[PDB]
């Protein structure tokens, strides 16, 4: 009661081959549902079309969501890892929940009291078993905030089952967060646990120099042949003929290759100058879209694929790309002046552009009287011999993703960036165990639904050690860092403003530095 | 909770060769910004001219100040210092937090109720690294009071960095405070610190009894020659000539001399009667001031300068001194019966008076027609075999000042008086920890920003012990004490009044005892 | 540095020390001899009490990049900051360390108090601006003054009640205890090390 459960740490270590980044935060956590696990479904939440139809449960528990790059690595930090370093991934984690207070409020006449209850508890357990459905990766809100001088509330967890329409099917299953073994905390007691992440592949945190395309001798030709000329070229009757070219430093393009460009799911292309669109509502009707037993869902961001080609910044996929939302924006049909639209160019080397054609193929039999017709490649999965480069990741972006439990999946690296791990860190979930208000003086077999108000309050550690693949570039001339541009502004970048409110102007991904193919 | 964390100690202790002093006191910390980082600059403040912009942050950050002498010494322990030793500087310094008490006022229908919040903590971190931008060793209020009865209150923590007008450059930077290990403490925990103090030359807390152009033998004449006479005499007709003569005990001007005195920066000479200065507003204009990026900044107290020459008290250069101000002096345009101007006079021996020419030069080559004209040195940078002093201390005034980090620093002692320290003690920065307001029963991302009014109080030991260099003096008759004069008065002085109100008639040096040069 | 050696205060607190403010009673009609003094402020931030000065100065002749903003004049030895030695004159260059300019001027350099690379195959003599590089020192501009302006201002006399407060522009000043300056940069084209002269007295021994 009177001694701290704890300190705070919140500052990052770099010893050269790792960087452990910790991070406190102090948090606030309501009492949700009125402590009742109640069944949800789009019926519930005003109706929806079948696409937006769902069946799930809310609970009373709020659950701790640090997927983030901003919750552990500061712009200063985020900046001194992308300049130097090839690749990071996270190797382990170390949270920690302390200086648990639970205040109890009590409204009477219009005037507000608030007074600790030392004797309160709450209950917070971690599933290391992933036995309950996992909802992180998802990329929702409740993230421990990005500038630790601000406290943030707990979000509320809820799960979502099998439906068919806004109802149950026979295998939609109900989860009782209350049949877990919980851990009750007074304030004067504090929760630590670890975990050590699986082995998983490097982040590639750096940009190819080289085009897939481009990976010869530019003054050596080949020994290698190619259909050159098809007809003889003039006379006046030029006929059938079978000429072949040696591909060489001028036909380029001819030349024989072993590789190919990274899968593909073509996306359609709009502009960010609305007068170059179209002037119809394609939002959904133009967007490509997978279907799952009968109803369909946004490929967004979807696989991995280069945002525009050469010169052209102003067009972007439409799903094809995250977008944030600057500090403050709204919900609902904000204005582009108020997201952030992400630009997957630095891929162009490996992946196709994801608002172009993978390629053209053939698609009949010249002969005499036929002559060749080919169409275009829009959707192609993966063929022995491509490679690909997955999408980047953003110090406002997710940091991994569970990969889902199924016996079949393919390079399990999730489509918005990210770790993909089969044992993603557990969720932590937490609530204000309940207290009910004075009973009756004769026994009533209801169960009590008058309850005491109160909310717990406390401070939250997260320390997570990375590993970190230093670049060795054996380049001649400068490469491209990131910087703060050196111009004078109103207000500098990623600070808090004349209001005291904190904000980050722009998206900064990981590709930076180069790196031959 | 039931158990105090320390006890009072506030006295000092007398070794021979060194002296501890402690000190304790009661301290307020409010809760500034209302827990945000916000921007300020010079525009925020209510605009200002070009001399005055700036651009800094405020932070929710209270810090301790104890630079000042009077803040350790009691008048009578500065006076034991002062009349018995040649020099002083400190050794190492103990600063302890304890006995902490976080109240929570929550003020409603116009009743307001105190009481203590027994979970709710603080963080109380010390910057080791100086990383943070150091801001003590400005001369800021804030300091533990100088009577030990009284309780201050904790002055709130603020920056700046580059400008450029009202605006931030790029090399602005922000440092958010949250960012540093802090250590959490509740009522029943303490903060112990110790530091020791570098190696730093003693402060020369005596007057010399030689002047630095009189120390010949006055019974003896030099072997040395010098020109003495230039033209024949008299007759009618006084011609060129070419006399040499030996410096001797009547020409004690015309003599040899091997050293220099210290450097000037000339400054403007103001009488305490206003009836003696010139009627303009020479405040500004007639001052002595750098020049830096651009801007003009006043040179006070500026580099180390006799105030007067003998028998002219009522003059004092216009910045070239440190002005206190009496007990309860106003902030703006107060007249001179309520400040108090120290008196540097006690260094003409070495140091060349603050507002007069520090030489004569030649600047022309006499000849037979063109004859030896002769230039005021008003600025005289040092040379070599010069010798100075350096300003006094002031039991009101500065202990230390943080050297700047640059690469070239000539004498750094700091210009305000002091010891200059490399590595000063660091800044122990304190702020009372967020503790939420009931938050919304439904989840919403933004941060939250209601939140429990609360301030928190304690009390705070410093104690410093310093080296003394013990007066040997071979001197025949009686020196000058300092003694508070014999003759009865209303009220005692460094007493209290009638009225409970601690006050310090007149500032007090340390140059007392004097020795030969 | 991304502080202004002359902005190292807190911004939120006031001085516990003075400094004359009023010299005059400002209005009625007859404004007369008086004394105020002020505490310095966030406000008043440069009126306040200082423990450091700017490093040391010896003052350059301002030339503008663009020719059409300089003087008709051959000064390119007249207008030169230049030391005298043994009879014979020698320019100051690149001279001791200082900012190239202020705040938006990156039009201006001091004449000689930068160093100036040649682009590759520029010739030796005559060579127009469009052939060298230009070094910029501006990022010292928080400790050293600026090589093409006054270093301070100094008082040249004793005011009093007939005679007015006068003063006059600094423009070479030596180091002053309490000075405190930033070294020249390095250029990856530029020189590693020099050689310290074998003499028996030299300040600050830095190229
Ligand atoms: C939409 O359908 C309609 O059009 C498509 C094509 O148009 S499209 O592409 O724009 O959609 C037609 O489909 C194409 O043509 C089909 C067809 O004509 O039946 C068919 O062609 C393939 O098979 C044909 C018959 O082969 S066989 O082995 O079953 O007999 C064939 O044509 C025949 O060629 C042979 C031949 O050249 O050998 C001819 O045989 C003659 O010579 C042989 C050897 O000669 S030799 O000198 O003695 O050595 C003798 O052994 C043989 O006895 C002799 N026969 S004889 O009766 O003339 O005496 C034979 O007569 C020809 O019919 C096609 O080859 S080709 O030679 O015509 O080029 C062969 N395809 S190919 O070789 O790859 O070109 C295919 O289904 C299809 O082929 S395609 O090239 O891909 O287009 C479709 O039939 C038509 N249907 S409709 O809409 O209902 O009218
Ligand atoms: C504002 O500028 C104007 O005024 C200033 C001075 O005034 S001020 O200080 O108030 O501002 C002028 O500047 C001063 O004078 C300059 C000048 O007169 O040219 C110049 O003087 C220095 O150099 C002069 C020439 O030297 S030389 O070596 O280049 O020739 C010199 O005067 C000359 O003296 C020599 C000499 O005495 O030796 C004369 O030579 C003659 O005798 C030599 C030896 O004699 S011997 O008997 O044979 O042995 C013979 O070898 C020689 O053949 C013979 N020459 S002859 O033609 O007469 O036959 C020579 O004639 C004189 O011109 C100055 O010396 S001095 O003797 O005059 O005292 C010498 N400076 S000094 O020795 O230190 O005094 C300087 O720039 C400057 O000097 S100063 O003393 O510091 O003032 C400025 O020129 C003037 N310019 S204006 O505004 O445009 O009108
Ligand atoms: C270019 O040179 C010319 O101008 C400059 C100044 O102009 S400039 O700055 O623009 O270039 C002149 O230089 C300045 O003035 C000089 C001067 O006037 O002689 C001189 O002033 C200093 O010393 C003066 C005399 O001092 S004394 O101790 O030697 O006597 C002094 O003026 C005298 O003031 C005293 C005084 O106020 O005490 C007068 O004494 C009278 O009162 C005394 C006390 O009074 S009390 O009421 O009895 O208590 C009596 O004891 C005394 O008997 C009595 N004398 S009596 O005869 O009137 O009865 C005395 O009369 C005055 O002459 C200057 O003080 S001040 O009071 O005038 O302000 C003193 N400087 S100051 O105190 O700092 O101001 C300096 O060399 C110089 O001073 S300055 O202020 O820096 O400018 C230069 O002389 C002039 N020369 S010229 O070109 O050839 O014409």
């Amino acid at each position: 009661v009177g001694n701290s459960s704890g300190n705070w740490h919140c500052d990052s270590t770099w010893m050269g081959d790792r960087v452990i980044t910790t991070s406190t935060r102090t948090w606030a956590l309501p009492t949700y549902n009125n402590h009742l696990y109640k069944q949800i479904s789009n019926s519930t939440s005003g109706g929806s079309s079948n696409d937006n139809a769902y069946f799930g449960y809310s609970t009373p528990w709020g659950y701790f969501d640090f997927n983030r790059f901003h919750c552990h690595f500061s712009p200063r930090d985020w900046q001194r890892l992308i300049n130097n370093n090839w690749g990071f991934r996270p190797k382990r984690l170390s949270f920690k929940l302390f200086n648990i207070q639970v205040k109890e409020v009590t409204q009477n006449e219009g005037t507000k009291t608030i007074a600790n209850n030392l004797t309160s508890t709450i209950q917070v357990f971690t599933d290391s078993e992933y036995q309950l459905p996992y909802v992180l990766g998802s990329a929702h809100q409740g993230c421990l905030p990005p500038f630790p001088a601000d406290v943030f509330m707990i979000p509320q967890y809820g799960y979502l089952t099998l439906n068919n329409g806004s109802q149950a099917v026979g295998r939609s299953s109900f989860y009782c967060l209350e049949y877990f073994p919980s851990q009750m905390l007074r304030t004067g007691n504090n929760f630590q646990f670890t975990y050590t992440f699986e082995d998983v592949p490097f982040h590639s945190s750096y940009a190819h120099s080289q085009s897939l395309d481009r990976l010869m001798n530019p003054l050596i030709d080949q020994y290698l042949y190619y259909l050159s000329r098809t007809q003889t070229t003039g006379g006046t009757t030029n006929t059938q003929t079978l000429g072949f070219s040696q591909g060489g430093p001028n036909t380029m393009a001819n030349q024989a290759k072993n590789w190919l460009p990274g899968p593909c799911y073509r996306q359609q292309r709009v502009s960010k100058t609305s007068a170059d669109n179209n002037n119809s509502e394609y939002s959904w009707t133009g967007a490509t879209k997978y279907h799952l037993n009968g109803r369909d869902s946004l490929v967004n961001p979807g696989p991995a694929m280069a945002s525009h080609k050469d010169d052209e910044e102003k067009f972007f996929p439409q799903s094809g790309v995250l977008i944030f939302g600057k500090q403050g924006s709204e919900k609902t049909n904000v204005d582009i002046e108020k997201v952030m639209i992400t630009d997957e160019e630095e891929i162009r080397t490996t992946n196709p552009v994801a608002t172009e054609q993978y390629g053209s193929v053939s698609t009949n039999l010249q002969r005499g009287n036929r002559q060749a017709a080919t169409a275009d490649v829009n959707t192609q999965g993966v063929l022995p011999g491509m490679v690909w480069q997955d999408r980047d990741v953003y110090l406002q972006g997710p940091i991994w993703a569970k990969i889902p439990h199924t016996d079949g999946h393919f390079h399990p690296s999730p489509l918005m960036g990210g770790f993909g791990l089969k044992h993603p860190p557990p969720q932590i979930l937490i609530k204000n165990t309940p207290v009910p208000a004075d009973p009756p003086t004769t026994f009533n077999q209801s169960k009590l639904n008058s309850f005491i108000t109160q909310y717990s309050t406390g401070q939250v550690s997260v320390e997570i050690e990375w590993e970190l693949q230093k670049e060795n570039s054996k380049r001649w001339n400068p490469e491209i860092q990131y910087t703060s541009n050196y111009y004078k502004s109103t207000s500098v970048d990623f600070a808090v403003n004349t209001e005291g409110v904190y904000s980050e102007p722009r998206p900064i991904g990981t590709r930076y530095l180069t790196r031959n193919l």
